[PDB]
Parts: structure tokens; C-alpha cells; sequence
């Protein structure tokens, strides 16, 4: 029992966290197989950062100005490209602790475990969604960039967010590890708003799902709503409109708990139009919506 | 930019989670040199469970009845002993993982991450709190004892924790890795209430700070107030009394911030009168309390 935001076990990534030098500019970098994956920005002067052309930056930059260090040993670095806002810094030596991995790209209101680095080293790791607005609401300070975001799937690291930026609203955009930003966000100093950061209304759901579970029920009430009664709801809320797909996710919960996803509907209606009146859910006076559906399966089975 | 509940890497520790399999009961270990430690209740049927005698119990389990699994190896158990609550079983084979380490005995209010694990892996990290009562609020399903909490200092972990029980209540209880428990609590399964679960204070003011540092300021008012004072409102809102050492500890977020120490505690007591009127600090609609004063430094600094 107890339900927690829970990041996954970082070892696999922390043995794959290198320093990336450029100049003065030190960042994190991904040490997969014999290829370092870092923000292109790395290349930047904080002059560079108001209006840089990377290609044009990048022809005065060779192999042996790229200083990668792992733990306190330097890696060779034989040859470098540009893909998209990444750079790929392929070394002589493989990484030994390279783990199975794969690149994905998420979806808005996916989730995944960030593992904050400084100068190649881990600090901490905290569990992230990527908002509908493509944002993330991370803690990164200066140096933090090139650390990188994934989940895992028993023995499959999936890398899905590398950290390039922070918004003038102290809000974080980056890139999946094909260097393609999340986003219309791009890598340069420049006024970059945020749209509407709304509620990611499946996760809300999956989360009513594991207070459920966890004993937390005083919220159950005696209705029903339809998904069309419900969108007119969540839209007034500034909440994801729920489609049929997100049902279909939940029905593993709604299978566990016997409660109907449209009855839970019902209840998430009743707590946006009432509020919480000073109660608590899962030891949270707001509605959390950064656990998937998925993600509420797993904690309460105990996957590993 | 950005403040999160923040676990520290796990690496050093998934290194060091074993499988303990005695008879039916399989729960995990923490294998440090060529010592695996795990929770007495190993050795315990569920009807053992309701009012064990340990030593009794301990007498009929030889070397070769605890069964110690690495990864998809056996370890060779070639002695074993009881400490308080946790067995010591004395393998063959030195954990060549074994990082730096301390066993510490935690303090109420002090925050630890917890590597939760079953079968020996691990499935996650998250960040936890001793209760003033001496209980944790943590993710534990069956098989999750033996899971330990822990801080890091550069290199050196320090083993604050290991999970032994639930309570009725659906709140956690373990012991130091001397197999003390934290509290009043027993590994028997019979009626133990906790506590009053007051909050931790100094964890609502190093918060408040951390808050301010990351741009949450509405909540800054005009006035101050004395300990006395402050603790009348403590006392009535079931917060900890607040000390001139809770004061002390708070002296860098006050240099940093230039908020008196006194004059946030000003504020905390407005919130408490008057609650957040549906207002948020760092995402929160309610006073976290799980971040010490260290804590709100080392995540604010980007210790490594
Ligand atoms: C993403 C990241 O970690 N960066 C990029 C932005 N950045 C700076 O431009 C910067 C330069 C110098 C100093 C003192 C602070 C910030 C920080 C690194
Ligand atoms: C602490 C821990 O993980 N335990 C101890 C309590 N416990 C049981 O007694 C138990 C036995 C059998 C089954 C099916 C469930 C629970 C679980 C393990």
C-alpha cells in the first residue's frame, strides 16, 4: 500500500553520463556504444546563444576541441556530426555499461524519470510527464543540460527527452535523441512562450484509480457522465479532452477497482466543480497528473 | 530553475540487492562485503507472523536454508546471526559493488530515498521522510521488505533504512541496518497504532524558501514573529515546535534569500490562519514538509 512519484532505478543511465567540454561551455553528454550524445549548443558562446547558426559555428570545430571525460578518464573523439539540436561525438571505445536501449519519442501526458546531472556526474533523479504544451516542470540548474530523460522496460532503457533549455517562465523545453525538440521550442536565447499547460486528464483519472486501491475513496460518489458531458467539463477546466482511447487505457483499472471509467468521470466532474473543501487524495490537495495509466498498473505490481 | 522531490541515483545501491529465500518467504537483501542483510521475518510463516519467537525460530534454519540470489547467481551462505531485527547471513563471496558505506540512525524529519525492490531487483526510487511518529510514508507491496532507504555524500551512501511492516493504517515501519526499528514498532503482525504525524516544520520553512529561490513569492508578507509566538501556531496546526537550532540550520536560505529566518515563519503562520486560497507553491496546494534544509542547498546548488 502507498502510492508515491516514483522515478525508475537510474544505474543503467548513470553509467552512461560523460562531461562534454566545448570551449568554456562544459554540459552532460549520453555515452551509448561508441557515440556521445550532447546539445548542439555545447559549440555556443553565451554571446552565440542570442542568434546562433550552428552549422556556421560548427566549421570552426574539430574533433579534438570536443573534451569528453567519463568518471576521470578522457574519451577519444574520432569524428562528430550535427542531427538536428544534438551532436553525436563518436569515440574509439564503446561504452561497456551501455545498456539495451532504444530512442523514442513521446506523446504529450507520457511520462518518464529524469536523471539530473552536473560536469557528467548524477545528482538526483525525479519523475517528469511532458505537458500538452511540451514543456516538462524539471529542476535544472546551469550544467544541467545533456541530461536525459527515459523509462525502462525490464532491461530496455527507452531515452525519450534530452535537456537543452530553460523557458524565461522557469519552465524546461529539449529535444528527443534524434535532436528534434518537443514542441515549437528551438535552441536560442530568445522570448519563447508556453501555451495553455492543461490538465492531463487520463493521468488524473489513472491517479483517482490508485487512491482507490490505496484505500483513499471519500470522492467515489453516487453518479455517471458521458465522455460528451464530461469534455464540456474538462474543456471549462482546462483539462485534456478524454477520448475513447483513453478509456480503453483505463479499463484495466476500472477491471481491478469495478468502478466504470465513466462513473470515475463522474467523480473527477463533482471535485473540479466542488474542489476538495481542504481533503486530501493520495496525500495531494491538488489533482495529480503525472502518473499514466501505465504507470499506476506498474507501481501497484510491483514490476521490476 | 524548478523544484522537485528529488531521489538520489540509485546505481550504488541496485548493486547491492540481493534475493533472501527462506522456506516460502522470499524478500530482499542488502549484500555490502561479504554480508547480506535483510529483515528477521525471512524466517517466519505467515502464522509464524502473529506472535514469532525469533531465536526459537532461528534454531530449526541452518546456513543452507537461507538461499541468497545476485542477479541469476548463489551466493554461498557460510554464517549467520541475528542483530535486533535484521539477520546478518556471512557469504563466501565479497559484494565486488559494495560502494562506500555507513549505517546511520535517522532522525525524524530527516529525508531518504528508497530503493523499492522484489525478488532482489529493483522497480523503483522515491523520496521519504521520517515521520515525527516514527512511521514513513512509502510504496511497499508484499515482497518489498528488505528494501532499504538511504543518503549519498559524494561517494559514501549511508544506509539509513530497511522496510520490515506495514500497518493497518497503510503506513511503513523498518529499522536502522543495526535492525532497530524506528519508533515503538515490532516485527509482529498485531494492532500497533501510530502516532500522531505532525509536520515537520523546519522541512515547511527550508520549502518555503526553496519557493522563493525558484520565483513562488505571493505568499511573502509583511510581518514577523518570535519563536514563541510562531510555536503557539505550530502547536494548535500540529506543526513541531521550531527550535533556535531548526532557526540555525535555516541560516543560509535566509543569507541566500534575505528573508529573516523569523519573518518566513511570519508567513507560514498566514498560511496557516488562512490557508492558500486555492493558490499553489511549487505545485503544491498543501505545506510539503519532505525537504530539510540540506535538502532545499544540495537541489538548489546541483551537488554531485
Ligand atoms: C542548457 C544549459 O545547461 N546551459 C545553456 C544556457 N547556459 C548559459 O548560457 C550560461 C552561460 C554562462 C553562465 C555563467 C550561465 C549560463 C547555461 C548552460
Ligand atoms: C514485509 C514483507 O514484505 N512481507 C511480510 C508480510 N507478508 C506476509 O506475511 C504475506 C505472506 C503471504 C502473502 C501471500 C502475502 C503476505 C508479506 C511479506
Amino acid at each position: 500500500s502507498g502510492f508515491r512519484k516514483m522515478a525508475f532505478p537510474s544505474g543503467k543511465v548513470e553509467g552512461c553520463m560523460v562531461q562534454v567540454t566545448c570551449g568554456t561551455t562544459t554540459l552532460n553528454g549520453l555515452w551509448l556504444d561508441d557515440v556521445v550524445y550532447c546539445p548542439r549548443h555545447v559549440i555556443c558562446t553565451s554571446e552565440d546563444m542570442l542568434n546562433p547558426n550552428y552549422e556556421d559555428l560548427l566549421i570552426r570545430k574539430s574533433n579534438h576541441n570536443f573534451l569528453v571525460q567519463a568518471g576521470n578518464v578522457q574519451l577519444r573523439v574520432i569524428g562528430h556530426s550535427m542531427q538536428n539540436c544534438v551532436l553525436k561525438l563518436k569515440v574509439d571505445t564503446a561504452n561497456p555499461k551501455t545498456p539495451k536501449y532504444k530512442f523514442v519519442r513521446i506523446q504529450p501526458g507520457q511520462t518518464f524519470s529524469v536523471l539530473a546531472c552536473y560536469n557528467g556526474s548524477p545528482s538526483g533523479v525525479y519523475q517528469c510527464a511532458m505537458r500538452p504544451n511540451f514543456t516538462i516542470k524539471g529542476s535544472f540548474l546551469n550544467g544541467s543540460c545533456g541530461s536525459v530523460g527515459f523509462n525502462i522496460d525490464y532491461d530496455c532503457v527507452s531515452f525519450c527527452y534530452m535537456h537543452h533549455m530553460e523557458l524565461p517562465t522557469g519552465v524546461h523545453a529539449g529535444t528527443d535523441l534524434e535532436g528534434n525538440f518537443y514542441g515549437p521550442f528551438v535552441d536560442r536565447q530568445t522570448a519563447q512562450a508556453a501555451g495553455t499547460d492543461t490538465t492531463i486528464t487520463v493521468n488524473v483519472l489513472a491517479w483517482l484509480y490508485a487512491a482507490v486501491i490505496n484505500g483513499d475513496r471519500w470522492f467515489l460518489n453516487r453518479f455517471t457522465t458521458t465522455l460528451n458531458d464530461f469534455n464540456l467539463v474538462a474543456m471549462k477546466y482546462n483539462y485534456e479532452p478524454l477520448t475513447q482511447d483513453h478509456v480503453d487505457i483505463l479499463g484495466p483499472l476500472s477491471a481491478q477497482t469495478g468502478i466504470a471509467v465513466l462513473d470515475m468521470c463522474a467523480s473527477l466532474k463533482e471535485l473540479l466543480q466542488n474542489g476538495m473543501n481542504g481533503r486530501t487524495i493520495l496525500g495531494s490537495a491538488l489533482l495529480e497528473d503525472e502518473f499514466t495509466p501505465f504507470d499506476v498498473v506498474r507501481q501497484c505490481s510491483g514490476v521490476t
